[PDB]
């Protein structure tokens, strides 16, 4: 039987200096811990999964295939996150580069064209279809949050989870798009928030999608062992910085491998 107290615990202390924590956590089991998990935060960049999503079930179609050109071009270029931004305008990619660029490291510009290419429609179709009934993708990467009166890309910490959950059990597109995507999300370059206190050893795998805007710092994905998978999804606000923002992230996962037996018991 498991003990939260820990994961309370981590998440007490990120939310002392005001800020707020959401956070939807789901036990090897099925048993779910869940803080604010209905509350809507900012997606920042996290709304890139259910966008590689709609890529993947246009290849299933058969409407585009992966290994489709893209040329890079001048107009596409977004501030923010990625390298695209300042590589030479007429660089030709091919689609399966853009979702790489997308997820690994959060490319604005390869998800502004992803987004380009399939559309907003068919985001959003996945994220109904997913029964994330909170979540949205109605504004393209800019680097920033947007104004009250521009429209933003909401998200909840439950919404989140069933989002990786489907991933993890075929669910969100055929099996072998599913068996990729979760490979994209092995591929992320950033090991400070959920992927801190992921153990080194075999048969041992994790993945997430980050996501950071100024007072914003997300971070949703999975961590894989020989014992089982524990679902992590995890927004904040207004923590006093990055760094304090990445740091709860870890410790709050870092509770949770504790808590569910994924590894060893521990210090709090």
């Amino acid at each position: 039987t498991i003990d939260w107290s820990g994961v309370a615990a981590a998440v007490a202390a990120a939310e002392a200096t005001g800020g707020t924590v959401g956070a939807t956590i789901v036990a090897p089991g099925g048993e779910t811990f869940r803080h604010n998990g209905d509350r809507r935060f900012r997606a920042a960049s996290t709304v890139k999964i259910p966008l590689m999503i709609a890529v993947y079930r246009a290849v299933d179609a058969g409407e585009r295939a992966l290994t489709d050109r893209i040329v890079l071009r001048a107009a596409d270029k977004a501030p923010g996150s990625g390298v695209l931004l300042h590589l030479h305008d007429g660089l030709e990619l091919t689609l399966e580069d853009l979702v790489y660029l997308t997820i690994s490291i959060s490319d604005n510009t390869a998800t502004n064209l992803l987004i380009d290419l399939v559309g907003l429609d068919a985001v959003n179709d996945v994220i109904a279809s997913l029964g994330m009934r909170d979540s949205n993708l109605s504004r393209k990467m800019k680097g920033r949050p947007a104004l009250p009166d521009e429209p933003e890309n909401w998200a909840t910490p439950d919404d989140y989870a069933l989002a990786v959950q489907a991933l993890l059990e075929g669910r969100a597109a055929s099996q072998e798009s599913c068996t990729a995507m979760l490979a994209m999300l092995e591929k992320q370059q950033n090991p400070r928030r959920i992927g801190r206190y992921v153990p080194e050893g075999e048969g041992i795998r994790w993945g997430s999608k980050t996501g950071s805007l100024t007072g914003v710092v997300n971070d949703v994905g999975f961590i894989t062992t020989p014992a089982g998978t524990l679902v992590v999804a995890v927004f904040t606000e207004n923590l006093p910085d990055l760094h304090a923002g990445e740091q709860a992230i870890g410790d709050i996962t870092r509770a949770a491998l504790q808590a569910t037996g994924l590894i060893p018991p521990g210090a709090a």
